[PDB]
């Protein structure tokens, strides 16, 4: 299929079918509904090549292998109306930025552009032309997409404009007219002043400003670029204030600087850490060691709310990948580590499943509903943590939607504009924690991805690979040490490069000048002000001494990581752009006129105070309570929010969300090691109560604050002046009450309790305008934010091994309350209340500072002691829903009494004060309550009762039964929200079997069976002799699991070599001097054309590489091992195998889902020389794929597969049988497979991860007799002693 286009030609393959039946049944279920009679839909995926020049039949074959991939769904001939949807025309999809650098990497320079669509076959034959167009709108999205009729009107993809010329705008000639026209044909947004600031400025210029040059001001002056609100100065109720918004929070570093390294001066701030191994190759050797040296943390948290509203899946994938970038561009280089996740959204309403206090108020035509906030938001985010390589550890979710009494009457308060919240730790080098200085003459330089019209205008776009390209960069440049040629970095974002790079050389105290045809660009249509200041995603700029720069071109070619150098620093400080096309200067200004200040801000407001009325308990028993508690979304089960994203790349990870052998997601913070030979670590948690700033706005910012605290409290950490926090202020500023409501709440947490406890806030971040207006009947509707303080907290940790959970034990024990609500037993704003539609009186708040600040002292000195079995935190849903956590965790039951707690059980019992209960054991409860009488808690300290053995939930008050239920009765009532969002979502088969598993109380959760002694270092012999087998660690662009599968074949005693596929491409490393190889994790090409395909591809259609990888595998004495995306290269690569004839191929996942589960397997039986020792061992695994499905050609390849002994791993059940049942098999693969080896045992490839959890502490779970290694270590020591 090829075609002329312009001077080009566009060729046209086919594809496989692009849909499983179930969602072939959802597509004709949603027609049904909607009323369109279809009797039956066909999808196929067509391709478009936009070549340059010719291919010849060698090229050809292989453009066409290249793009046979996925599933192999059963194929039909097309019939009926075709609607081919592909992205919008003048728009370039990531999927054809990946696939495009693969034929490139394959050698097919002629593929000037590669792009996929989906074509549609639709048979209706009843439909008139506004019901095809009904039809058209449910089979794409408005936003990023459009359809069309016909395969070859695909040629407006490709389309190239001539480059749009500057345009000026005629100050001199109309006057101030025309800055008014302008601020409106190209919506500055701008104030009056601002327009007065622009007026004199271009005046005394003497000439017209360019729209470049007003846009770029225009940006750089919005709310969001220069925070006016949080520098205002104050009016309240008459009074004049002294210190800003700002001013409060620095306050928290002027009165506890400890620990804190870097504060308000960056994009990230930086604490000390802890002096560990940090692990990396050498640019001398590339070999891979530890480096004893300081591992300093560095944090941030950012949102992207707006973007979310308009389409949520790029909006939160952006919202991840700009705070990755914050992280990467801190000091002078730093290393992304760990993730975090926050939403807030109105009510779900979940078809088929509402609840008794949703109600639908409607919304904006423009804006997504909150369910499909829900629904794409946490894959987008998901999308780019696990495409760059960052577990997600930590995270909240909650849902408001009410028409409530609160300080401004009555009003409806929600999240109509989302919270959509990412953050995360990094580390960071001592040298590198600050920027250097900007040397004149310095290089000036976007690292990353291309220009591209993006900042319809709130649509974003994601290509996490290409980010995670650009940190290898910067991990060449900060490993490096004193030899690191970054000078200065930070992170491109709002404003794109008209920002950043004005904000680089000013913070230089440098001018520059700029050649706009320098920078890289995929629309050559783009006029000046386009290129400057789009908001395309993963760029960063930086700046290079010049004689540094052949140094910087070796490290990003070497990690394909694009660059441009654009421009110079100079002395002078002045910014120039110069455009060699136009041979004219888009950009002529002095900084100081750029960057010249509008007076600031005075805000003159006042109070309001809800008064808020008392609880009406017509409706409620306890019991009915209980039920509508676990059905409150903030309350209920988070799975749908956690498995979808990775939680074990790098190794490090501790303690994530999943808890227990049953693996339930209630763990209260997150941890993870400093390095991959230390116990010592990170932690992050997050506190947050928005609902109760409906109330009291103080108080719900002193909830958040000391909710994060309770969330990290059973960590070990020491001083509490290591925990450092990030707060980030949601609000409708404006809205009345907001303003004054949002300075005391500052106030209350900056200039009170944050310096009281000792609390430093050394970053934060706002976003002032939460509210959504619209017109409903004609009557005008809006939708307000209750002021959303949203607290995370940050800290070095002194030993992960020391952290509890709310796991509890059945061996003897004690259950004690610590309720610092010290009998108020709030139920204003709580759970309670939002589920029977009230917001009533009083809210909870923090009672007494010292008891709060003594609380986290005691549980200090408790877990350095191990004096404590387990700890749950008090939140959203009570001590009610802390107990049942609890008891879900634990797989047990519950006996206890509440007298000691009030009269008034329903407020004993669902009040949200702060506290928690902690587990001991039965003989320390005395001397637990001795020490907590100490640290001032005697009062508030209750003992409960006891965890027992069963199914039994039970809660006295003396000789009454207040609440008994089947703990599995609530346990899966409190799972009906993920499984409803699952079966919605996913594959429907999948999320019923995972929620029913859940009803079997006989489920023993995961347990371990060994063949073999752990502790034995079979490997130590040879180790002992200094001899050290190099092993060839193998990656393409895109991998990310390398380091920490390095450390795995180091620790058995290997010189783990970093080989990336461009050092074999350029001859500086043959596979013919190793004897092991293995192929790493990640998502080589973002997976894009079939995960591990590109790569693969990529060595066998280059002859040369080919060649060396047939002639290693050849060899009698090579060992190779291939993990995850390196199982799926390799399957992908069998041709060069011996022994490999049988090998499946690897795919979707059966729930369409990307599975991250901590998952039971066992061994079997095979030739496999790496499993040796192993056999009938059974252990859980790091699983994290969405493409892991074992797949045959047919029966009989399966039956082959099987009787020639192949089989190396399979999923059992919890009960140890062979399972195809899901999630126990998280991915659907026939008879549990998923791994396999050759005939001669000598290569083995395997889906899950051995190498993130050969340290004992990077298992989520395990038996508490184990030691440092986990039975996965046994693996690269087998491969060590097979070497001998
Ligand atoms: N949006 C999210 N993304 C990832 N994990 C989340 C998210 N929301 C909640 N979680 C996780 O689910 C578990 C339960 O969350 P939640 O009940 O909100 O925690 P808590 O009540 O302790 O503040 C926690 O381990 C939390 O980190
Ligand atoms: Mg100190
Ligand atoms: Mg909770
Ligand atoms: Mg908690
Ligand atoms: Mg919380
Ligand atoms: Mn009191
Ligand atoms: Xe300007
Ligand atoms: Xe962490
Ligand atoms: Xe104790
Ligand atoms: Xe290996």
């Amino acid at each position: 299929g090829l075609v002329p286009r312009g001077s080009h030609m566009m060729e046209i393959l086919r594809g496989s079918p692009a849909l499983s039946a179930f969602r072939i049944n959802k597509l004709l279920a949603r027609f049904q509904a909607a009323n369109l009679q279809v009797h039956n839909i066909y999808a196929e995926y067509v391709h478009f090549a936009d070549l340059n020049a010719p291919l010849n039949d060698s090229e050809q074959a292989q453009l066409t292998r290249l793009l046979q991939y996925g599933p192999a769904l059963s194929s039909h001939t097309p019939a009926g109306k075709l609607l081919l949807v592909t992205p919008r025309p003048g728009t370039i999809s990531p999927w054809s930025s990946k696939a495009t650098d693969i034929a490139h990497n394959c050698g097919l320079q002629q593929v000037d552009r590669l792009e996929r669509g989906v074509a549609y076959y639709i048979e209706a034959s009843t439909l008139t032309a506004e019901q095809w167009r009904q039809v058209a709108a449910e089979l794409h999205d408005r936003m990023m997409e459009t359809v069309f009729s016909s395969l070859t009107d695909a040629e407006k993809l490709f389309i190239h404009h001539q480059p749009a010329p500057v345009s000026s705008v005629d100050l001199l000639g109309e006057g101030r007219q025309a800055l008014i026209d302008a601020n409106l044909r190209l919506g500055l947004a701008l104030a009056e002043d601002e327009i007065d600031y622009l007026q004199e400025a271009f005046t005394k210029l003497g000439r017209n400003p360019n729209d470049i040059e007003l846009y770029m001001f225009a940006q750089a002056n919005s709310e969001h670029c220069r925070h006016k609100i949080f520098n205002a100065d104050w009016i309240i109720d008459g009074k004049p204030q002294p210190k800003s918004l700002f001013k409060m929070i620095k306050n928290t570093f002027e009165t506890t600087p400890d620990y804190v390294l870097s504060a308000y001066k960056d994009n990230a701030a930086v604490m000390e850490g802890s002096a560990v191994g940090r692990y990396f190759a050498d640019h001398n050797t590339g070999r891979y060691d530890f480096h004893q040296e300081p591992a300093h943390i560095l944090m941030k948290v950012e949102t992207h709310n707006h973007p979310t509203a308009i389409s949520p899946w790029p909006g939160a994938a952006t919202g991840s990948g700009g705070e990755i970038r914050d992280e990467g561009a801190t000091g002078r280089g730093a290393k992304p580590k760990a993730g975090l996740v926050g939403f807030s959204v109105s009510n779900l309403r979940i078809p088929g499943f509402e609840q008794p206090w949703e109600e639908d108020f409607g919304k904006p035509e423009r804006i997504v509903t909150a369910l499909d906030i829900m629904t794409e938001g946490p894959l987008g985010g998901a999308a780019f943590n696990n495409e760059f390589g960052r577990p997600a550890l930590t995270g909240y979710f909650r849902t408001y939607e009410e028409k409530v009494n609160s300080h401004n009457g009555e009003e409806l308060r929600g999240y109509h504009k989302p919270i959509m919240l990412a953050g995360g730790i990094g580390n960071i080098r001592a040298d590198h924690v600050q920027k250097g200085e900007i040397v004149v003459g310095a290089k000036l330089i976007v690292l990353g991805g291309p220009a591209m019209n993006i900042g319809f205008a709130s649509v974003q776009r994601d290509n996490p690979e290409m980010e995670r390209r650009c940190q290898e960069v910067i991990d060449r440049c900060w490993q490096l040490g004193d030899a690191n040629p970054i000078l200065f970095i930070h992170d491109v974002g709002a404003g794109g490069l008209s920002n950043a790079m004005p904000e680089l050389v000013s913070d230089g105290g440098r001018g520059g000048k700029f050649e706009l045809r320098d920078i890289l660009s995929d629309e050559p249509g783009m006029s000046p002000l386009e290129i400057w200041c789009n908001e395309s995603q993963e760029r960063y700029v930086l700046a290079v001494a010049a004689d540094q720069l052949p140094l910087f071109d070796e490290l990003c070619k070497r990690e394909r990581a694009p660059y441009a150098v654009i421009g110079d620093a100079t002395e002078e400080q002045h910014l120039s752009l110069h455009d060699n096309h136009f041979d004219n200067q888009p950009i002529d200004l002095p900084l100081d006129v750029l960057l010249g200040k509008t007076p600031k801000m005075t805000r003159d407001v006042q109070t309001l105070k809800a008064k808020g009325d008392a609880l009406n308990r017509a409706d409620i028993t306890i019991a009915d309570a209980v039920k509508r508690v676990l059905h409150l979304p903030t309350v209920a089960e988070k799975t749908f929010l956690v498995t979808i994203g990775d939680r074990t790349v790098t190794g490090m990870v501790a303690r994530d969300q999943m808890v227990g052998p049953w693996q339930v997601p209630v763990a209260d913070c997150a941890v993870t090691t400093a390095s991959l030979d230390s116990y010592y670590g990170e932690a992050m948690s997050i506190g947050e109560r928005a609902p109760v700033a409906l109330l009291d706005f103080a108080a719900s910012a002193r909830l958040a604050v000391g909710e994060a605290l309770t969330n990290i409290a059973a960590t070990q950490i020491g001083d509490i002046k290591r925990i450092k926090l990030s707060a980030n202020w949601m609000a409708a500023a404006g809205h009345p009450g907001e303003d004054a409501g949002l300075y005391d709440a500052v106030k209350a947490v900056g200039e009170e309790l944050c310096p009281q406890l000792g609390l430093t806030i050394p970053v934060g971040k706002d976003s002032m305008s939460m509210k959504t207006r619209w017109q409903e009947g004609n009557e005008q509707r809006e939708m307000t934010s209750p002021l959303s303080l949203v607290i995370s907290a940050f800290a070095r940790v002194e030993d992960v091994r020391h952290t509890l959970t709310p796991q509890l034990s059945t061996e003897d024990n004690a259950l004690l309350l610590i309720d610092l609500g010290k009998g108020h037993n709030a139920l204003g704003a709580t759970a309670l209340a939002q589920v029977y539609r009230q917001l009533g009186d009083k809210p909870a708040d923090v009672r007494d500072v010292a008891q709060l600040k003594g609380f986290y002292d005691a549980m200090q000195a408790l877990v350095a002691a191990r004096k404590l079995l387990a700890w749950h935190d008090r939140s959203d849903g009570g001590l009610l829903v802390t107990l049942a956590e609890m008891a879900f965790a634990g797989h047990c039951g519950v006996q206890v009494d509440i007298a000691a707690l009030g009269d008034d059980h329903l407020a004993a019992l669902f009040n949200e004060e702060l506290g928690g209960v902690i587990q001991v054991r039965a003989e320390d409860r005395d001397a637990v309550e001795a020490l907590l009488a100490q640290y001032g808690l005697a009062d508030c300290v209750h003992y409960l009762g006891q965890a027992l053995a069963g199914d039994r939930f039970v809660i006295t008050a003396n000789d009454q039964t207040v609440f008994s239920e089947s703990r599995t009765t609530l346990r899966v009532w409190w799972a009906e929200t993920t499984w409803q969002m699952q079966r919605l979502r996913d594959n429907p088969q999948c999320a019923d079997q995972e929620h029913e598993a859940k009803a079997n109380d006989t489920d023993p959760g995961l347990n371990v069976k060994l063949s073999f002694d752990i502790n034995e270092d079979i490997a130590a012999p040879y180790i002992a002799t200094g001899a050290r087998p190099k092993v060839a660690v193998l990656r393409e662009q895109g991998v990310n699991s390398h380091v920490e599968m390095a450390a795995a074949f180091h620790r058995a005693g290997f010189d783990a070599i970093d080989v990336h596929m461009s050092d074999l491409l350029g001859g500086r490393i043959g596979l013919g001097n190793f004897h092991a190889l293995v192929a790493c994790g990640g998502f080589s090409y973002g997976d894009v054309l079939g995960a591990g395909e590109g790569w693969a591809k990529s060595i066998l259609f280059n002859h040369r590489v080919r060649d060396e990888f047939e002639t290693f595998f050849h060899r009698p004495q090579t060992l190779a091992l291939g993990v995850c995306n390196g199982c799926q290269m390799m399957s992908n690569l069998r041709e060069l195998i011996p022994g490999s004839e049988l090998w499946p191929r690897f795919v979707r996942n059966h729930s369409d889902r990307f599975e991250a589960r901590f998952s039971l397997v066992e061994v079997t039986q095979s030739p496999s020389l790496l499993l040796q020792g192993m056999v009938g061992s059974q252990m859980p695994i790091a699983v994290s794929h969405g493409e892991g499905r074992v797949e045959v050609r047919d029966d009989a390849h399966l039956a082959a597969l099987e009787s020639k002994g192949l089989v190396a791993l399979r999923y059992v059940d919890n009960f140890g049988k062979v399972t195809e049942t899901y999630p126990a098999n998280p991915n659907g693969s026939p008879n549990g497979i998923t791994a396999v080896t050759t005939e001669n045992g000598r290569v083995t490839i395997m889906m899950p991860h051995p190498e993130r959890v050969f340290r004992t502490v990077a298992n989520s779970w395990h038996p508490e007799n184990w030691g440092e290694d986990s039975p996965w270590m046994r693996i690269f020591r087998n491969a060590r002693k097979q070497l001998g």
